C-alpha cells in the first residue's frame, strides 16, 4: 500500500544515515568500497560473497532491505568476512579483526539506541505479509 511505502522510505532514510556514519569512520575505511581485484587478485578467491559499505548503500537505495534485520546480515557478512580472511596472529591480521569486530559492534549499538522496536515490527509484519 501507499502507507507501507512511507514505512519503508523511512527505514531507507534511517539505513543511509547509519550507514553514512559508518563510512566516514576513519576506522572503517577498509570496508568502504570493494577490494580491488588488481590489487588483491586473491581475495575473489577466498571470500564467497564480499560486502562492503558502498555496495549497502546501492542495495540499500535498490530497496533491498526491507528490515532492519536484513540490513544487519549486511553488516554482519563484512565483519565475519574481514575474520575468515585475516585468521593470522599477525598484527596486521589483528588490526583488520578489531576494526570488524567494532564496525560490527557501532552498528548494533546505533541501531540499540535508534531504532524504536516498534517501527522494526512494523516492517518485519508488513515482510511477511509479502
Ligand atoms: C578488507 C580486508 O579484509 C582486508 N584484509 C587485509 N588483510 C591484510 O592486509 C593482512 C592479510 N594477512 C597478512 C597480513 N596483512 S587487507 C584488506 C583489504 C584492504 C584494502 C582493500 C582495498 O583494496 N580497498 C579498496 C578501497 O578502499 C577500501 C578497501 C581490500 C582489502
Amino acid at each position: 500500500s501507499m502507507q507501507e511505502e512511507d514505512t519503508f522510505r523511512e527505514l531507507r532514510i534511517f539505513l543511509r544515515n547509519v550507514t553514512h556514519r559508518l563510512a566516514i569512520d576513519k576506522r572503517f575505511r577498509v570496508f568502504t568500497k570493494p577490494v580491488d581485484p588488481d590489487e588483491v587478485p586473491d581475495y575473489v578467491t577466498v571470500i564467497k560473497q564480499p560486502m562492503d559499505l558502498s555496495s549497502v548503500i546501492s542495495k540499500i537505495d535498490l530497496h533491498k532491505y526491507l528490515t532492519v534485520k536484513d540490513y544487519l546480515r549486511d553488516i554482519d557478512l563484512i565483519c565475519s568476512n574481514a575474520l575468515e580472511y585475516n585468521p593470522d596472529r599477525d598484527p596486521g591480521d589483528r588490526l583488520i579483526r578489531h576494526r570488524a569486530c567494532a564496525l560490527r559492534d557501532t552498528a548494533y549499538a546505533i541501531i540499540k539506541e535508534e531504532l524504536d522496536e516498534d517501527f522494526e515490527q512494523l516492517c518485519e509484519e508488513i515482510q511477511e505479509s509479502r
